[PDB]
């Protein structure tokens, strides 16, 4: 029943030495963690010959890539990862990695990988041919300069692979069918899936013969809130619409037991007439979409509100309902102020800065909130009768450190390494039960690259969370990280001769995304900032110029290269903050079991103190002006999460959205306090 | 509650496939067996460093001799020793040696030593500065060649003899002081036992008032409430004693509550005058030694019994009494077929071969029944009064594989090795207690060597237990064991030019023992024995002749060197037979728990079934035979068993006892059936 040795120590800390806290105690439990629990269930080998026959005669690797060697080069590879003698800075930076995402026996009761061997089997994996490739790919991870997304570090070389899912469902009962099936296909492969339902006729109206026959949005909703409870995703929706309020009531403290969703969130898209219609203090009128579908041919959100709105008005075909906008703001800021539910995205700041607005408009967003790219419905017709494909959206992910890059001015050979990484990965990647997810998926071939630790290496430098010293230096480190982003895509395009579908119906053909580069340069407008940059070299607009003329040349190879999740599960692992939102507690505590594990955030120490504020004590305004700051240069959302007191007012919150919208912030998330 | 599978396979064997046995599967039991529960407790390191710098801060390994070393050295040992890529060949022989004998750590669940690290432990032991004669200790014992005793190999450098032997002088200073002894030696772990030669008997003068002693009966039962305290050995006794009687009711299935000792086992010496008595049918005469400690000065069995029994007779003044030889011998029998007990050793044929009988006879032996030197007995004054120091007999122990021998014919190095590491051995071994067991292991320096695996090989070969073959190659074999055991005794006497004390007054000296040798060759009389031994050198009598110059140059080093023990402990990790004694049974079987351990003998097929013969089914004479061809270079005694069933007679048991003296067996052991 007693408490072993390294919790006990690691509990230590916060007894005041002082008025201080014990840090020196924590490597100490790290020492203990080394010695009574992970050496004593290492199976033990002898060399590495018999070790990988054994791995393999007992169906754990993947045999094909780990045949596509010599055994000499694999035994250079793993021997330059031990050639490191790696160490864990912190007590969470062992205990998250050897419970959960390394590899374990069938029993679950023995550990098999090593830190060496995971990293070194996703090096082979990259490799694809080259081992002195493989030992790069050993170079940036081992020195944790990168780090790959979630179920791509875990599924290597195992028995998907992406998480993250989007969908569009057509209105027949064929099309709910068949987004009932893909969305039971992908829920066992693990991923995020998430759906939207702009395109449905609403409750109490026609179905082809008979008024008044359509139970709604809700019947659907419950359906799909069933469905993943089988094998966890959300929906969004278009504010132009009757049943609104009824997809609003949903969330809800006095929850009704028919209406109950405990599994899907939701969220709103609003463009900027309703935001002008909301302001000026006037009507509103929702639509029944199955009209408009009668009446012009096409979809409902498919056309602009702002070139539309009032000629719907004056439309004697289109039902409409008039309701208030202000009144539909202030019962959003209640239900925010209740949890912080629904999601919210702004179309028209999104559309107005997008490249590939030629194929379509973005209308929603995933479940972590973050990939806005285009999408085309599809038409499910019936069983002998063919049906006609249209687009998805499928995007791995990935991100990397800010600090190391910092430590090792590398990071262009880094964006280089990285952007063939997921090329690979998006190689690789095959499902066999949603063909619009296949089609699309060898067509648009977009990955998502970001970046964690923001607030913790600017903090240990001595530089303040709401400085506009940190605005300019996130300017001109985002705007060389686009630089060489857009540079290596070039070239695999010229490597390869081979751009995406389309590619001269882009922007990016015609340079209007390089005109905000042509002038305006980003050079550093502190001393401070540019001691940091400083030892390396800083491209200028002339240079912007050389790379639209190589682009004028051949093209990019991807149509999306950016994002920035939320990667709080494999944040721990890199022992580091999160991404670009500051860290709620300088203490966090958890309990796993008859235990009170203490993490510090690292770096923290006495003079330090300041540096690492309070998410509650923050001015949310420079926040933002950080993340528009962060905006000018990333072509998909950004994970803005809220920070939120029981003190602070739904006034001042709606304050704060509208600010948003002015600046410019594509979405947002929950709301925390 | 579910049997695991490796006990599951092994209880597989006793399936009649064609009325055989599952022999294949065994293997597959033991390629079980280190899947599933070895290679999943064994504490995991990277390499070599650290690990045993793991290993020195934690107390386990003595870090004098471990520092004597490069470490480059010591990496090469473990590379030699690993580069065999040694396997077992049996289920007992990983089970034997993974449960008690390999290190444990502290909570006692994990393994730390795997089965190259005891034996290069042992080896680096051995070596004190070579690190070749370190790599041929480990061709020595990792082919199997050679096995050292228990207590060395179990305590080589962590935190040594198991055989002592100790004589009681009378006092009653002398009876606390052996007690104080044993209860020192009693923690020590090793085997000690006494002798009660030189006491006082019951009813006696104890110096002012007839009557008053209480006799052997008291010591015996105070030894057997001390050896109840700690962590067991026996005692001897010569025959000429009124108390004898009372010596054998001690063993008794309607046991005394008194008369009880469940600890202490007994022994009885018998020179040849009782042996003709009994004979003859005529009276016995047994003695008050006091008496003769009053007239003659000196004790009872310092003096030989065929030159002063009449005369003790013809004496007024030494109280006697009538016995009957011919009902004691009945008696004997009679106990020995209730269990066994007691012991049996027959003087006259022990020194009228021994070397050393001019310091003095041997009169009594170890728990072992095997270790025959010479023995002065100590005089224990009072606390001021200062005392006088005897001799005593330690003798630690080793023995060696036959077979392995004969498929190298490295038999020569194999005993120049095993030499040099009993002598490292006997140097390294002090106690701190007993001071006269100090001063004989300073002195005479005994050392003790033997074999094991005599009836497996020669049953492999096809050659009957009962062949006259087998004795004559018996003969040969340990005539040149004997022969390159001398030869290397002189070469290290050479080598120190310090022979033992008394050199001259053994027969060494002189050459009486080699006067058996310059004559009567043992060339083997059988084809088939010679074609065993074919392909090396056999000596010859010149050879022994210019052996006995060599010895008469300078002399030997060593006063004794041959021990036969019943090392059955330490025979399954050797994965062969006992020693020189047959086999009981074909099969063993035991119950670790819940479980039907099943142990085939080694090497056991469908050919060989009759060569396996069975212990109960065999002629005694011709093992006595054997055991006395045997006898003709043995200095020590022999661990001879007696295997007997409830069928036979106590006529033909006495039988079998005349012929072994008769022959000139000199002890046998505990009786079994
Ligand atoms: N933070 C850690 N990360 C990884 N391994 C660790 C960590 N802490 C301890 N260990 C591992 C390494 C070793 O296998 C064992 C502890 O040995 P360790 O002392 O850390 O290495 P070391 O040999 O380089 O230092 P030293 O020479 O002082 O012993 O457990
Ligand atoms: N029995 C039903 N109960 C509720 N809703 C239904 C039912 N049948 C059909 N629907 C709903 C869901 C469908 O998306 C929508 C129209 O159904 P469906 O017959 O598949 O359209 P359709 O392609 O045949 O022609 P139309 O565009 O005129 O509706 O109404
Ligand atoms: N009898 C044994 N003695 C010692 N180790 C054993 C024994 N049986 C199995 N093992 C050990 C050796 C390995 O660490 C593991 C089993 O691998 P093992 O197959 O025996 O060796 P191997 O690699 O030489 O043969 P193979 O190439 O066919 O796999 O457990
Ligand atoms: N109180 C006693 N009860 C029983 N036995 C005793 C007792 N005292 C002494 N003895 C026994 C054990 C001794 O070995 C033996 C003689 O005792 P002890 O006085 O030590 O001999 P001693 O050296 O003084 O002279 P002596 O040779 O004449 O006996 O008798």
């Amino acid at each position: 029943n007693q408490v072993p040795k390294w919790i006990q120590l690691n509990n230590e800390i916060m007894i005041q030495k002082d008025g201080k806290f014990q840090f020196d105690k924590d490597k100490e439990a790290v020492h203990s963690y080394f010695v009574d629990y992970i050496n004593q269930n290492t199976v033990f080998f002898h060399n590495l010959k018999e070790k990988l026959d054994y791995l393999v005669e007992n169906q754990y690797y993947e045999e094909e890539f780990l045949s596509l060697y010599s055994f000499e080069d694999i035994k250079e590879v793993f021997k330059t990862a031990y050639a490191k003698k790696f160490r864990f800075p912190s007590f969470m930076s062992a205990f998250k990695f050897y419970n959960d995402y390394a590899l374990k026996t069938n029993d679950k009761k023995k550990i098999l990988e090593r830190y060496e061997d995971r990293i070194s089997i996703v090096a082979l994996f990259f490799a694809n041919g080259d081992t002195e490739k493989a030992k790069e790919y050993v170079n940036l991870m081992i020195n944790q300069e990168y780090q790959p997304s979630t179920p791509t570090f875990l599924n290597a070389g195992r028995k998907e692979l992406v998480s993250c899912f989007l969908l569009e469902v057509n209105d027949s009962l064929n099309d709910i069918s068949r987004a009932i099936d893909i969305s039971m296909q992908l829920s066992k492969l693990g991923g995020g899936v998430s759906l939207n339902l702009s395109k449905l006729r609403a409750k109490g109206e026609a179905i082809k013969d008979v008024e008044n026959a359509t139970k709604g949005v809700v019947g659907v909703m419950k359906l799909l809130d069933n469905a993943f409870r089988y094998a966890s995703g959300a929906a969004y929706l278009n504010i132009f619409h009757r049943d609104i309020n009824d997809f609003l009531d949903t969330k809800k403290i006095s929850a009704d037991e028919d209406v109950r969703v405990k599994t899907l969130s939701i969220g709103v898209v609003i463009p900027d007439k309703f935001v002008e219609l909301a302001r000026e203090d006037k009507a509103a009128y929702v639509f029944y979409p199955h009209t408009i579908y009668k009446e012009y041919g096409q979809h409902m959100d498919e056309m602009d509100m702002n070139e539309m709105y009032d000629k719907f008005v004056d439309n004697p075909r289109v039902k409409k309902e008039k309701i208030n906008p202000r009144k539909l703001l202030e019962k959003l800021a209640m239900l925010r102020s209740e949890s912080g539910y629904p999601y919210i995205m702004f179309q028209d700041n999104v559309n107005k800065v997008h490249a590939n607005n030629h194929i379509s408009k973005v209308k929603f967003s995933n479940l972590c909130s973050e990939v806005l790219q285009a999408s085309q419905v599809s038409s499910y017709t019936d069983y002998d009768e063919e049906d006609e494909i249209g687009l998805d959206i499928s995007c791995n992910l990935g991100s990397l450190n800010i600090l190391n890059v910092m430590e090792h001015k590398s990071i262009e050979k880094t964006v280089k390494l990285a952007t063939d990484s997921l090329t690979h990965v998006s190689e690789t990647t095959d499902i066999r039960n949603a063909p619009a997810v296949r089609r699309a998926n060898k067509a648009m071939k977009s990955i998502g690259l970001g970046a964690m630790n923001l607030h913790g290496y600017l903090a240990q430098n001595g530089i303040a969370y709401e400085s506009p010293e940190a605005r300019d230096f996130a300017n001109t480190f985002f705007m060389m990280v686009n630089f060489y982003s857009i540079q290596r895509s070039a070239e695999i395009a010229k490597e390869k001769g081979e751009t995406f579908d389309q590619y001269e119906g882009s922007t990016y053909a015609t340079g209007e995304y390089f005109d905000k580069y042509v002038s305006t340069d980003f050079s550093p407008k502190y001393e401070k900032i540019a001691n940091l940059f400083e030892g390396m070299h800083i491209p200028t607009t002339e240079d912007w110029k050389k790379l639209k003329a190589f682009v004028a040349e051949h093209g990019m190879y991807h149509s999306y290269r950016l994002c920035i999740a939320p990667t709080g599960s494999i944040s721990y692992v890199q022992s580091s903050t999160a991404s670009v939102m500051p860290i709620m507690e300088r203490i966090e505590e958890r309990t796993y079991g008859n235990s009170k594990t203490y993490y510090p955030m690292p770096g923290l120490a006495s003079n330090n103190w300041f540096f690492y504020k309070e998410a509650y004590d923050m001015d949310m305004f420079k926040v933002v002006d950080m993340i528009a700051t962060i905006q000018q240069h990333i072509d998909q959302g950004i994970s803005f999460t809220l920070f939120l007191k029981d003190t602070m007012t739904t006034r001042d919150l709606n304050r704060i959205d509208l600010y948003a919208h002015h600046r410019g912030i594509k979405t947002i998330y929950y709301a925390r306090t």
